[PDB]
């Protein structure tokens, strides 16, 4: 006698004011990526790491895909841009979530990737073959602020050898907007040692990640990452061993902050 | 030249499947709770505490307030329903996601109020004295399933002495709507000894969460919290002292689970 479930999820997007800066998280999407994928840590272990933060791996680790837009006053930028039908049609939908910020990707003057992976770099194209994002310069890593007003590279190298991360600061605020620093938020924050499969370079991959954990600890900065559970926004502790992921809590833009 | 920041935040409400039951967490606002309404702590380990989770108390610890409605198939129920304006304008948001997530108060056949605090109960009504939910049974604490199919009371007395939890139990899945049991992630899953000021009785506030905290780590239930970062969704894990809470992962209802 209950009306029928509606089923459908919230759209999948997230505000946050990151000093004078709008940062609008986008949802791709997820894949669902096999455990066995993780490498340098024992079976027993890794399950353990993710039954601990109640992670099923059965058929696979369900994981998000995430992209980011940011308006600086100065430009909307747009950095990576999920898989389009890359991946299949459990991706795809950062186009539909930034129309469903309230934006129109007519208005993206800029795309940043942080590297040239399908599930960040497909999205550039519509299915017609007509660019998503058709008035943007691209920025494609080489294998004021100083990019943009307030837009900074961070060279990041290992997972691709151009992987770059991008730094925004405004405000005293800084946010990294990291890519594929690391992949599973359950596992590599507790032990950042653990690489994983299709790193390009496993060891430098992991070196990369090692210091940016250090860095982000320290500074106490805000991150952005493509592979964290969505929003994908956060910060980093750092713990007697390793890291802890501390994700944002759901706020609106507050007017007295 | 960037186009003018949109500013709003993505609507507060929230879908999780439990068995065959669908979840909608509503997001009623928030308020801001001074920290020195916490005790049983010093200042400074109370801080440190704070600033592990990243949570700013300057201005007051920021506390969100909400509320859940669950589709049983049988029912549409919802539990707690904000504070409409009883505590100003950042807050009274329930009904507005309710309608947003796609049902209307209408269609609402039983509202359950874990307590009669005003951010649970004030939402009744409407600013023109009219019924929010005006077709539904209203279950008020005493100071199939069981009270519905796949519903059933645990009572949880302290924090008023009518307090009391509500346990909805489909497909082998369990969750728990437990209202006020905590009302500081960052502080009282670590150190349950903590009370709140406006516990009625905090003793017993405090027996009653040790419990609850026990149970739903033992019994690995889904927990859905007044006062947990929204959408107030996620497990309890047990640690060597205390507990920790582990929230839900972004997700769409997915068809192949
Ligand atoms: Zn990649
Ligand atoms: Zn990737
Ligand atoms: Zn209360
Ligand atoms: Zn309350």
């Amino acid at each position: 006698a209950a009306p029928a479930q509606q089923k459908t999820q919230v759209p999948g997007y997230y505000r946050m004011a990151l000093g004078d800066f709008e940062v609008t998280a986008l949802y791709d999407g997820y894949v669902d990526l096999p455990a066995s994928l993780l490498k340098g840590i024992d079976d027993k272990d890794l399950q353990s790491l993710l039954a601990r933060m109640f992670v099923a791996s059965e058929k696979g680790v369900q994981t998000a895909v995430n992209a980011y837009l940011i308006n600086t006053g100065d430009n909307l930028v747009l950095i990576d841009t999920g898989a389009a039908q890359c991946f299949g049609p459990t991706l795809g939908v950062v186009q539909t979530n930034l129309k469903a910020s309230g934006y129109q990707p007519e208005q993206v003057d800029t795309v940043l990737l942080t590297h040239l992976h399908p599930d960040h770099a497909c999205g550039l194209v519509n299915a017609d073959g007509s660019p998503a994002y058709p008035n943007a310069t691209v920025e494609v890593p080489q294998a004021e602020g100083e990019l943009l007003p307030g837009v900074s590279l961070v060279a990041s190298p290992g997972h691709t050898p151009g992987h770059t991360s991008y730094l925004f600061k405004s405000g005293g605020q800084s946010l990294l907007v990291w890519g594929d620093i690391l992949l599973n938020h359950a596992v590599q924050f507790a032990k950042p040692e653990v690489v994983f499969e299709f790193d390009v370079d496993s060891d430098q991959a992991r070196q990369s990640r090692q210091r940016i954990l250090a860095e982000a600890a320290t500074d106490k900065l805000w991150v952005a990452g493509a592979h964290l559970p969505f929003p994908g926004l956060g910060h980093v502790r750092k713990e007697a061993q390793g890291y802890a992921w501390v994700p944002v809590e759901f706020s609106p833009i507050r007017s007295d902050r």
